[PDB]
DNA sequence: GTGCCGAGGCCGCTCAATTGGTCGTAGACAGCTCTAGCACCGCTTAAACGCACGTACGCGCTGTCCCCCGCGTTTTAACCGCCAAGGGGATTACTCCCTAGTCTCCAGGCACGTGTCAGA
DNA sequence: TCTGACACGTGCCTGGAGACTAGGGAGTAATCCCCTTGGCGGTTAAAACGCGGGGGACAGCGCGTACGTGCGTTTAAGCGGTGCTAGAGCTGTCTACGACCAATTGAGCGGCCTCGGCAC
């Protein structure tokens, strides 16, 4: 429920930042604070779909999310 | 390279969110702003725990780069 | 609290980038500037020490926040 | 021209922002990234002055520069 | 509303900087780059130009905003 | 050669930018600016697409070349 | 330190150059110019491997990045 | 090789700059490059030195040919 | 408000990667002992802040004319489709040639004793 | 011409740069076959320029803000030295990540339907 993301991914992403040893802790915070930080964003584009008069969250909606 | 997590998992987080249909498009962008964004506290969590005198990244290291 | 910097300095500082004339009213903008702004970097320098496991702030600490 | 402020003033600010102790190495490289920092916003507030038609820089000028 | 200018025209210019051949992905990318660094100077061009006193923007709103 | 883009299409960006009025001088210099910092990152992805060992400029070759 | 290669190679480099005599400034003013150039080539250098897919910098890597 | 820099110290250059892994040719290319660089400043150096009426080469010296 | 077709939802398979177990041993934490370098208090001088007078610049008022917005016709191109091929990619073998542990050596690096060598 | 501050050369103590000899990780040619770009042709759409009306931007004088100079008072910042707190370096214990390996979860890819999104 705190992490969404698979674990292995997200060790990966840190092991491509040039991380040499990647602790088990810190691949469940990072899946943590990415979930956190993407659910932010798709609440607030799922709210920019509908103000648009629209069901289908876009990629517009993606984009101008991100940007607020 | 730009989509590092899996599509199946950027669109459950995205129908959890309220989402009452998803484009495709939503979801490869979503996974690319959470790609570019993972690696950038990736990137400072790793030059942080090497300012610290370690190899590993740790939950604290991440936790510090997230609060930058 | 609002300028923590002397205002003769950030006039100097000011004047060396080309100002012909200095109001008062920029010196004192400029002095809450480069206060909040150094804040920010000093707040961020001393978590980046707490971290590292010591109570003084060293060069490193502030090389290493400002780049955030 | 390394350090414009007074170091006395810069370490009050690292002192008020949390540091138990300051390393003096610390108080010459806040002073240069404060230097830094304030000739890049009061080289473009000359220039956005100019530009606008004054000799003078004003509180105007420096908040739009710092905006940049 | 993410790619603002024509593809044909992005497509030539990325064949004019030498590329023997042009992935339509590429096209798309450059467009939506370009777009948003054009917002971002003309947003800050428009602030300049209110902060001169003027409805229009000018010659050298654009040229003093893409100096930042 | 100076301005690769079309104007109208250049006027309509800063238009959406939030400009009352543009003038003709500020459409070219603008249409002049997208072109040189677009050539640059053209120029730079065809160098990372033939490092890369392909003829082919890619998404990829585009994002990594905007990024540096 | 500022010189990546020994200071007494630093020197003995000035004395090739014919000055019959190289103060401990010259060395150290030598050993940062050696420095700087030497990254600003070597961050290329990892740029052309990564890109050309492999992780070993080869020769063709330096002779790449010296030009480019 | 006829390089400035130790062969040992060249490549441990590559490597901290961020390589991965360096070819053994690269570690002679940077050699030469930083040879060849060496010496061509070391020359103008040696004749400004000699214009101003000096022997032995300053700080000053080499910072203004290195500025050229 | 009505028609049409984007293009997402829903479904079923399978194979590809993820999560879990257990072993090895690299690394990270705690503890001792010493040195680095900071905090405190003190002196005295630098230079900051705040007048008071002067006068340069800035902000208005307003009246010319610059030059942009609206509207419009023309035709120059950008977008699309269909058809052809070249290219890039994945899967493979063989052979580079760097990492690695183990080693000898050249010459890097700091101190001691002298005259250099830059200045009014 | 007239001339006195403080850095440099040569020796000793010391080490890390140079160099294997070998293992095997990864580099790089072969090839086969989908991906997807180039290419040619048609056509409407939307970019350019042209005229007219008039909104607002540029220049000129006045008036009055308010910044520059010069000066005095004094409150800070700086530099020394004391003296003691905490950070560094070495070392040892032990913790937890890298690694290989199993096996079954669940992500991706068609293939078929029809909800809702896009223009008139």
């Amino acid at each position: 429920m705190a992490g969404n993301f698979a674990n292995a991914r997200v060790e990966k992403l840190i092991r491509q930042a040039g991380a040499q040893r990647v602790s088990a802790d810190a691949v469940d915070k990072m899946n943590e604070i990415l979930t956190d930080w993407g659910k932010n964003i798709a609440k607030y584009a799922v709210e920019i779909a509908r103000h648009s008069g629209r069901k289908t969250v876009k990629e517009n909606d993606i984009k101008l999310a991100a940007q607020k």
